Parts: structure tokens; C-alpha cells; sequence
């Protein structure tokens, strides 16, 4: 895309605010243990590693349709809205304040609950297209077969554990690509904005934070946003906080939901 | 509210300090574990999750008074206080020196108490109406009826461990409305600021710091800072440092008071 | 103070530093820049810290030269912990690593780091996880004189000013930030059990501090204030006896001359 | 290389763009294990210290060939002026279901991938300058006759003896373990490093497409590309995998780069 | 209680100049032929506070060399004269990859199954640039510390309890290379106005090191009017110590492991009254 000029005046900016609830793997609003994964289960082997059905997070994503950008399409121009910044928060933070679940417990059975801890694992992308994703696993041979919903490649091989490039996809469906094997394509990308951590260990302290004050800005090093083709503004996260630990050991993932406010305006573009 | 010119000159500046006392669970003043909660106990299975009274922590909250601007509501424009920085700091962090206290100890009884450590959880906000509350817990099933002086849904829903924007609120009552439960509403909250983090685990050391040296600045990204809707200036906040953990086990939350110094200044606004 | 114009031409420099103050404070004592081997109350009514097992603050006061009116102000501060080296030591008798065989602990667990430079004495709050804590082992401490449940939060008729080095404990008396508008304070916390010890030293930082107004602390009666604390972790004894440990700290203060109006 | 003025108008600026996979030990993309090392050994003794076969992460390093600048007083070459480079892959972390030692007696999560970490790249306008340093100066290589290392030994490699050096010029080949960047030279490269230790140690791990790594030096003048070739090398080491019993093995991931170069007059 | 004359710099070709060194680590084997060399010898633990007598080798010490500069003034009665000005500092701790070493003889993980344990624990690292001496002063946690199983080792004639808080009747100057303890030396912070040093500390028993490599930071040596450290008789002074943690032994014994650091220096030439 050659961009050209900002368009000034009456309704050149707009705003978009939505929120995505976690994908952790029980993704159903109305069943029980709701924004958590089922329990966790281990693999006897390499060969036979199986993940359960609702044991595999996800990535969380949307399309937005933005206002209509109506013009003869015939021109030596067009326009775009393009993304210029989002403030984003992790909603719920404070639900992690709460060691009086039903959980394996501290101090020979008299101290606190164990609070919601371990691995946390944190990203959002603000794009003019859907994300694009390379493949990437730490097990080639994983049976994703027990969930047929999970968008997974249908052969498996070898050189998966690292870059393969033949193996990629665009994040086009919520609650069904699993973050384990899907990851940013960065040789694509050019036209989404997207940022991520990654804190593991076992039982290691999360560590968040919340506020309404701060604004991320997406324009690139040329001072252009993601543009948003065919109107539509794409937006993709997963906020991993933990594990809760249930009386016997057993362990599920806990996710929160995430928050967007994405101011847009209107750029011109060669066409 | 659309917002005019700065009234200038004397008098169109004024300065409110205070301070908010802790409400870990024991809220009185006049009786022993000030400061801290009741004992933390653990839920036999999630369907029976019943908090005793006292053993959650709630948000602090004050509305201040402030000075009368507007003797005459028909005029064309009217003044309002409009917030414009804060310093604020959490205070007693040297009470937690103290490894004296009668605790579980050290190195088979010989070495120091445990000091107050684990969770923590740190909160402010700044606005000028109550600050918007947001409905999302752990459990959806967790029983509040221990103690009906406590603010939270009449009804329960799966659906409440995500994001469901049919249950909200608004922090109106000091000590009343748990942490575990209720958060900043980010889809709101146009007229408040809040900052808030979380460190979780089980032992985690309390990170803390503390000083007269620190401004924040309240004004948003147009320069305007809260605006004081009747005359009324809202703060909030909760300061979580970690639990104290007696000789057998037992654990309760300890929290620190927060002190405000905030700057407002006369603001027209048309009428 | 109403503040007018600086004086130029007007410059001192006023360096020192505070040893730490970690309950044997004599010089001339065993044990010297520890505590006394912590003990752990019956029950919170029973609990009474013997004598030297508490950390207190570090102070003094300087007597600038004497001179609308001319104050002293002061303008920054470069400061650093003294003998931060002296934590690389594994053959102390102490408890000891894997079987017996591998390192002596070092000093390790809880960190508090605290300065103050003011033109006036360092205002405190008292505030304390138990309201019950008997300090009549040391009668040399300042501490209120009744006790009351409240000031497990903040009670603001509990109120001090740090007049006295070695004497006010850490564990009740923090800076007051209601009042201190003529000193600056900086703090910091890490507490846990055994966490590790993390410092830095440098003879290359400048503290600025003059306020948001450009104005420094102003030195009444040609006193300037000065106070730290500075705990950087236990010493674990081979029975698993453990003292807290201080490293004294520098400071080199800039001041420059401000007419004031009187 | 006497530095003049940069090349202006059309066609100045090109730009690079690749990725590495790891180098953990077994780095055949055909195998089972690849992106791992094999399983890690212990020696018995530092005088009977011979690593197995493919148990060694080394550093990935590759040239690439810039478009050709002189037909035939100055001449041009490629100067690298800015790198965008990411770690691949880090979502692949967030399993807790392979075949791994369990939390809590057996009922809880796998362990994840945890531990060592340790990241470098390089980018420069020649090969990486190495020099050598080791924990053990007696370590035995001999299992894999691939490894580049130094034909003698001596106690002074322990720390840092000069007359130990290399040149990072093949992939797989170089065992991160005793060959470091050397701060003498590399003169045109620009090279960042982290190393974060211990046994279990949470990996903390970030990736973007928004960063870009300013590589012009304090003069302005970036990596100049020497016969046209451009260098790029580095290591990502994530933690280990614990398997059932306990045997561990390294995991690393790729890296990709995206690098802008312009074309600078420098003398005959 | 409480409490040279800097003229303009010389401009022009020849005025500026670099300094190129490494030091390598003293942590108590420091006979780069002997096996250890980098290490320091087992670690004891003293039974009693007055029975602590470190063996001879198991204590770390400064690292620090003096470079000879480029003579200045071949008459010293001129009206002014000329000195070397340290004005920045490129510094890196060099082999950090070492450390990406889980197969040597080791206590190891998981039930004699798992990794070697690699070097952790307590890190130390300090550097410091100038125109003399680093000035010392004396502290230590323990006062009676006997130093006397190694008579190479630097350190004050006698012992006073006052030692384990700020006496400053006990200083020294690190004048020698691998002889000064750290346990019981500091920088002297009331004085070294002709040195910047700069240091860390990351204790705790078996604690990840957090490392970092780079060629592309400069740390300005210049102080806040400017001037940087002046080179007094035409040394530059160069000092460091950078423990990176412990190896653990089969049966539990452990060593310090230090690392080599490595500096280029920039300097220029600063007249000076006479
Ligand atoms: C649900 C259950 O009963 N699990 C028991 C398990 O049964 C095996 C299969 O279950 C899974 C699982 O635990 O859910 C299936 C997962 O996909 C596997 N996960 C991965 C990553 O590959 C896991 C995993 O392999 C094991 O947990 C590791 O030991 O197993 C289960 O679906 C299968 O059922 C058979 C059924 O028995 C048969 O009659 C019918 O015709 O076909 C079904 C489908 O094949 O049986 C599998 C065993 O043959 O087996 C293990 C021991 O192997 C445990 O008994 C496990 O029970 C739980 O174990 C927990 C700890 O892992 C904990 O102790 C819980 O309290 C147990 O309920
Ligand atoms: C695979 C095996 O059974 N290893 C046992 C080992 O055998 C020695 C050689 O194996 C290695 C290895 O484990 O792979 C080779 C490595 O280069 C060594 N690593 C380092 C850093 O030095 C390791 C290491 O020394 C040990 O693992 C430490 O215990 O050993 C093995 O290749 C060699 O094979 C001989 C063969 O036996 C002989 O008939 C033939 O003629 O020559 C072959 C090649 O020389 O035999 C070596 C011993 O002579 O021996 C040790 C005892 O020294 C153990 O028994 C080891 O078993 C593993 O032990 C682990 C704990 O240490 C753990 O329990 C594993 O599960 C065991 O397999
Ligand atoms: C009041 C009483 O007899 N308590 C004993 C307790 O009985 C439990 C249960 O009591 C409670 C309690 O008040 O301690 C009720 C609480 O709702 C519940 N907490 C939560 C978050 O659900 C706690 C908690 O489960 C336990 O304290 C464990 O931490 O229990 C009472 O209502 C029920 O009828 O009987 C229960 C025992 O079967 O039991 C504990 C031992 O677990 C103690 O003996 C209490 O004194
Ligand atoms: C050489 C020897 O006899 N070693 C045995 C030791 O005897 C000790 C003591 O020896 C030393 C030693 O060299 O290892 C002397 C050191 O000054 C001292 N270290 C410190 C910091 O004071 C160490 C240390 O106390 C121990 O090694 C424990 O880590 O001991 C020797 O001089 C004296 O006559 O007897 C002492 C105890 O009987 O004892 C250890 C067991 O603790 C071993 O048996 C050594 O082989
Ligand atoms: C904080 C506190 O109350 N300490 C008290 C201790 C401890 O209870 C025990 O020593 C267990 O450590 O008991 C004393 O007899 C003592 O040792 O001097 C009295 C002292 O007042």
C-alpha cells in the first residue's frame, strides 16, 4: 500500500471499544470452571502425547467493522482508517486476590490457599488484517485430534520444533488456535502491530499491572498505523495469569479478559 | 461537560490531604487485629465456598468535600474543581522491619519470625464522581452471606468468571466492597484515574517504596484533569503487603494505609 | 518561608556519614553494626524484643556557618552505602550449605534503605503491626508513652520527630507524610526470608533535591538533618540463630546561599 | 576502510531479511529432537569431562550475499544501519502436557520449559570475532569431531589468554561454551548479549515487531560489509526439558532479523 | 566532625588517545599454569567468630593494573602543564557464555539424572577508572577475621571491634593486583575525587546470575563540571572484581568462578596550572 495524506475535517477520527473474554479452554459462559482450562493431563511419552478436549488455551480474536468509508473505487485514490494507538488493560486483576478456593493450601493444612500463580503469558496484536501466524511446537508429534475444533496443520513433521516456513495461517477464528503451536509470523506482520511476554517456571509469583492511563501508539517508524482493508479492524490477544491448584495437585489455567480503545483516522492511499 | 478557559488568579487553586485506613477484614479501630484480616480459611469444594466475616479484603473510599463554587446554577457557565495531580505514598512500610511478632519461624524455631510477605496488591484511584466498578471473580459460586454488610450481586452466573457487563457497581461504601470480587470498570471510568498492580505466589517478598518526592499527573491527553461533579472529590484505594502467618499456620492479610495530597484548580465549564 | 532570590557568587559542601544503628550500637562492643539474636514472641501480648534485637534510625544534625535573610538550602545530595563489599564473604560461622560441606550462608533476607536530607528534623508517624509491643527492655528507645489498637493504622496523634540517633525504632516510626515539606525522604523494601540482597555503590549520582518549585530544603537555625537506615540482610548462625545486619551510609550535600524574607 | 559521505537518490537502501533455527545439539531438521539438545551428561571427574555427541549448543551464524555494488579513486559498500530482530516461537512455551517430571505428586502440570536462558545476536560486515574461555580447560571434544574449537590445551584458558581465538564462520560448529565475542576486535559488528542462570529459573521472554536496534556506531557509521557479505549470529537458549525420570536437554528457538542497509563511499 | 587547578584542553592532532587492557579474575587461585586458575580454592566455614582463618586461597581480591601513558611534559617548571584526562569508558565482562556449562563435575538435579548444576549464586562486580589509586576503606563482618594463613593478602596490622562499622583509622590504597580482600576493602567514599567506580551486589545462596554482553555502551568518566579523572604522573589506574557465582562440587564443596573484564579507555589531553 502507497500511503499518501491524512484526510482533516468533520468525522475524519473514530473510536473502537470492545473487550474479548480468555480462551482458556472450558470457553462456554454458561458451564461452570468458565475462563479456566480443564485439568491439566501429562503425556506417558513423546508418541502419545494427547492434550485433552478444554486443556489447551487459545487465542482470543475479532473483527470489528468500522464505519463505512464510502467512495468511487475507480479514483486514483482511496481511503483507509488507520490505527493510531490503543489503550489496552488485563480486566479483573484484582479476582486474583482470593486464597479461599476450593485449593491445596499452605502450612500443614491451616495457612492460605494457594492463590492463582505460575506461568503467565501476555499478548495482543492491533491489526488491518487478520494476525499471521507461523508454526511452531515443542512437540511435533502432538495429537490435537480429541478437540476436532482446534485449527491445527493437518500433517506433522520433525522440522516443526523449528521455523519451517511451509507451515503458517492467518488467526481467523476465536477460541480455536492453540498458542502453544501458533505464534506472530514476524516475516508478515506488516501491516499488524502486535507485543508479548512470557514469564514461565512452576509456581512463579505473577506479576501485573492496571491502569486507564496509558496509551500505546501504533504507528510504525514511518508514522503509519495498521490499515484497515475492506473496513475492518482485527484484534487479537491471550492473557495466561496461572494455575489454580485444586486439593489433590491437579492444575488448570486461568485466564482474564482484555480490554481495547482504538482511536482511528482516516488516511489516504494510492489506488 | 464541555470545559472552557482556567480561572486564574488568587483563590483558584486549592490542595485536599488525607489519609485512608487499611480494610483487610478487621475494620474497627478500637479492637484488636486492626489492620489485618480475620483468619484466611479454604473452601471444602467450590459449591461451598463461604468466606467467614472479616477474612476479605475491600477497597477504601472517601468522597471530600470541597469548596462551593457555584452560588447561582442558571448562569451560562459554571465553575467546577478540576483535579490536577496527585502525590501519594503508602504508609508504615517500616512496620513491616519486624521479625519479632509471634509467627512461625525460622530454622527449626531458632531464627526470625516470618516476616509479612506473599501477595500484594496496590491500588489507587483519583476522579470526580465514584469510581466504576466492573463484576468478574474466581468462583461464581463464592457465598457472601457471612457478612451482608459486604456489596455484590443479588444473583449468580457462570458467566461472571469472564467479563459480563450486566453486573456492575460503583465504590460508594468504604470497606464494603471486596477486592476479589470487584475491579475498575475500564469500559467507563472516563472521569477517574486509576493505577493499580498485583504480585502474587505464596512467601513472595513485599516489594515497597516510599517518598515525599513522587507527583502524578491527573490531566489526560487533551490537558483536562477529573472534574469534581457536586463539588466532590473521589479517592480510592488498596494496599495489600502480604500476610502475617502465626505459629500454627494461620494466616491473615496486612494492609497499610495510602496518603493523598492532591492539586485542584478552577475550571469553567459552559452550563 | 517566603523565598526570594538566590545569593550568587555562596557555595558549600557538607560531607559525612551515619554508621548503622542495628541494636549493638558501641563501636567499642562485640557484635558491632548487628543486632542482638532475634527472638519471637509467646503471643502478641507476650511480645517484648529484648534489648538490642531492634533497629533504629540513624541521625544527626549539622551546624552549618552562620549567617530579609540569608538561609542555607540544599541543592542535592550524593549518597551511597559504605562496605557493600563486605557482604562477599561465605566462611563466617554460619549455618552452611549442602551437608556441611558447601558455603556459610551469607547475609541474606530482608532489605530496608532509607535517607533523608531535611533543614529541620525528619517528621514521624507512628504506626506498628502490634499495638501491644512492650520496648521497656531498652529504656533508651523513644516510643509512645500509652498504646492503643489504632495505631496498627494510622493514628495522626501518634506523631515524633527524630531528634535522636539510635533511639527510634524502624518497626514503629516512619516518615510522616503529612508534614515534611522541608525534607526530602527516599525508601525502599524487600522483604521475604531468605531473598537475595541486591545493591549497587557508585561515587557517580546526583540526588536533585530541590522541589517541584525549585526550592531545596531550607536549613533553619543553620541545621541541616541528615538520617538513614540501611538493612541489607541476617546473619544465620550456625544454630540457626539469626541478627540483622547494617552498612553504614555517605552522604556529600551541595548548599548554596537564599535570601529569604523575614 | 576510510568512511566518506553516504550514497543519495534512488536505490541507496536495501533491506535483509532471514531467520536461524537453534543449534542445541541436534540440529537435524529431519530427527527427532530437533530444536533440543540431546540429554545433557555429567562428568565424573574435570580430567574425565568429554560432553556426548550433540549434548553442546553452539551458535547459529549466517552470510548473506548483499547485491553486488562495484562494476570497477571510492568505492560503495553496504553499511548496516538498523536491525528489527525477534525471538520465534516463545508461545511454544505455554505447555504443560509433554512427557515431563509433574508438580505436585504427580497430579499437577508438566514442568515447562525452564531455566538457563541465554540470548546474543550479531551483525556485522565480517565474521564474528571469537575468544576463548572456558569453566573446564581440560573438556574433551573428541565425541564430536564437527565442534571448532582450539587444538591445544592450557590451565590460562580458564580466563582470558589471547592466544585463543577464532572467527565465527560456521553454523553449528562453535560451542557456546567456551567461545565468546571478543571485546578486542570486532570493530565492525555490533553484538548484544544476556545470560539469566540458575537450575529452575523462570524464562522471562518478550517478543514484538515494533522494536528496532539502532546499529550505527558513536560516529554514525554502521557495520561495513566486506565483499558484499553480510554476517548475522546468535543464540537462544530457553531453559531445559525434564523428562520423566529427570534427564534434561536444552531448548532453543529461532530468531528472524530484518535488517536496513544504505550504501556509504569509503576510499580505493 | 563535619566538613589541581583545571585549565582548557589541548586541541588538535595527537591530543587524544586509547587505552586497551584486560584484567583477569582473582578469586584465590590466580597462577594462570595451575588447574583452578579462575577459581578460588574450597570454601571453609570457621567453627567460632574467633576462630575464622580463611585458607590461603579461597578469598577473591581486586583486580587492578596501572598503565603507563604517553609522557607529557619533558620540563616539569613550565607555568602549566599537561595531563591525560579520562573521558569514557568502554567496559564488558568477557567469556559470560562460559556459564552455558551443565556437564561438569557437579552436584546435579533430579536424583543424579538432571543437569550439572551450573555456576550460581552470589554475584560481585565493580569497576572503577582513575587518575591514582582507588583509596580503600576497611569494613568487614567480622572483625577477627585472621588473614594469616596467606601473608601475601593486604590487610590492617591489628583488629578492633570498630571495624565492622566505618572507622577510618583503617584505609588503605589498592596498589596491588590480587592481594586486596573484598570481603574486607570498599571504595572510601570521602575520597576518590580523582576516580569513578561503580558496583553491584546480587547475594543469596544459589541465586541465577543476570548477566549481560555488549560493544556498543560508553560510560562517561566526566564528572558534573566536566572534567574527568586526571592522570597523575601519566598513570591511568584500572580496578575490578566480577565473581559470577559458585561451582558446586560432587560432594558439596564450592568455589567462586570470576570472569575477566576487559576496557578501552578514551583520554585527552588537559592543561593544568603549575
Ligand atoms: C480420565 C482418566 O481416567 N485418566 C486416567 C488415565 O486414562 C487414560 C486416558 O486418560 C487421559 C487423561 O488422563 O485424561 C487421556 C489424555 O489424553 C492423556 N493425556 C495426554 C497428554 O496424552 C492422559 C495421560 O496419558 C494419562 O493421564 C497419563 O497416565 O490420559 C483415558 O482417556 C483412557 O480411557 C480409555 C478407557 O480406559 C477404555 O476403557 C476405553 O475403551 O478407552 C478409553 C480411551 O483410550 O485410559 C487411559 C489409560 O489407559 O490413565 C492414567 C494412568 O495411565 C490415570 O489412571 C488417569 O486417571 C487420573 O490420573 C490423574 C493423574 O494423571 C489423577 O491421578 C486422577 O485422579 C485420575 O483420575
Ligand atoms: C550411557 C551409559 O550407560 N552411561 C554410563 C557411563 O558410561 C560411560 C559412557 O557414557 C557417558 C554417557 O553417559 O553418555 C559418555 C559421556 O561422554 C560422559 N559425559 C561426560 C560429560 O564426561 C558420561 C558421564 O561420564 C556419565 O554419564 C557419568 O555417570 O558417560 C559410555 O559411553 C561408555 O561406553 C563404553 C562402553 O561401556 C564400552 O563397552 C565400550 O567399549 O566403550 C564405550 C565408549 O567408551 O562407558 C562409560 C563408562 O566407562 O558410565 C557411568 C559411570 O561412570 C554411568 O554408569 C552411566 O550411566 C548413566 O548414569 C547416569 C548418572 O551418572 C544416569 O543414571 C543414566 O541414566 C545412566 O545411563
Ligand atoms: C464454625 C465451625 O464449626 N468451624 C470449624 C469448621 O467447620 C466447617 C465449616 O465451618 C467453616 C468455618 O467457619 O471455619 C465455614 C466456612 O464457610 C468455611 N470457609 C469457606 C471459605 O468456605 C470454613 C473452612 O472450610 C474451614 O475452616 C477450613 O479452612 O469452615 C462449617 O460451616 C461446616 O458445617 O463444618 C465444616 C467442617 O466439616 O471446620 C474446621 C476444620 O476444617 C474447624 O474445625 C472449624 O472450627
Ligand atoms: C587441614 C585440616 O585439618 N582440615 C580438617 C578440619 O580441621 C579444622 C582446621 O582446619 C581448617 C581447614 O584447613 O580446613 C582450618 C581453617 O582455618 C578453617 N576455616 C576457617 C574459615 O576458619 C577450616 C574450617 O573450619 C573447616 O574446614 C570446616 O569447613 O578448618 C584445623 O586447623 C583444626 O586443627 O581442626 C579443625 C577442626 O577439627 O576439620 C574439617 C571438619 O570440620 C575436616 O576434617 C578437615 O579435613
Ligand atoms: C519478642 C519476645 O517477646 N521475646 C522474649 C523471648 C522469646 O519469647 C523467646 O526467646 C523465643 O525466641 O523470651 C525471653 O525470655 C528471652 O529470650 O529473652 C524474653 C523476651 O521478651
Amino acid at each position: 500500500i502507497e500511503v499518501l495524506n491524512l484526510v482533516t475535517g468533520p468525522d475524519s477520527i473514530t473510536t473502537i471499544e470492545l473487550y474479548l473474554n480468555t480462551r482458556m479452554g472450558q470457553n462456554d459462559e454458561s458451564k461452570d470452571n468458565y475462563g479456566y482450562s480443564e485439568k491439566v493431563t501429562v503425556a506417558n511419552s513423546s508418541d502419545q502425547d494427547k492434550p485433552t478436549s478444554g486443556e489447551i488455551p487459545t487465542y482470543s480474536t475479532a473483527r470489528i467493522n468500522l464505519p463505512m468509508l464510502n467512495e468511487d473505487l475507480t479514483c486514483n485514490t482511496l481511503t483507509m482508517w488507520e490505527a493510531v494507538s490503543v489503550k489496552t488493560e488485563v480486566v479483573g486483576v484484582s479476582s486474583l486476590v482470593n486464597v479461599h478456593m476450593a485449593t491445596k493450601r499452605m502450612y500443614d493444612d491451616k495457612g492460605i490457599g494457594f492463590p492463582v500463580e505460575g506461568m503467565n503469558f501476555h499478548m495482543f496484536a492491533v491489526g488491518g488484517e487478520p494476525l499471521e501466524l507461523q508454526f511452531l511446537t515443542g512437540n511435533y508429534r502432538t495429537d490435537y485430534s480429541a478437540n476436532d475444533k482446534l485449527v491445527v496443520p493437518p500433517i506433522k513433521h520433525q522440522s516443526t520444533q523449528g521455523l519451517n516456513p511451509h507451515y503458517k495461517q492467518k488467526l481467523t477464528k476465536d477460541g480455536a488456535f492453540p498458542v502453544e503451536c501458533w505464534c506472530p509470523d514476524p516475516s508478515k506482520n506488516e501491516n499488524t502491530r502486535y507485543y508479548g511476554s512470557y514469564t514461565g517456571g512452576q509456581s512463579t509469583p505473577p506479576v501485573l499491572q492496571f491502569t486507564n492511563t496509558v496509551t500505546t501508539v501504533l504507528l510504525d517508524e514511518n508514522g503509519v498505523g495498521p490499515l484497515c482493508k475492506g473496513d475492518g479492524l482485527y484484534v487479537s490477544c491471550c492473557d495466561i495469569v496461572g494455575f489454580l491448584v485444586g486439593k489433590d495437585g491437579d492444575m488448570q489455567y486461568r485466564g482474564l479478559p482484555r480490554y481495547f480503545n482504538i482511536l482511528l483516522r482516516k488516511r489516504t492511499v494510492r489506488n
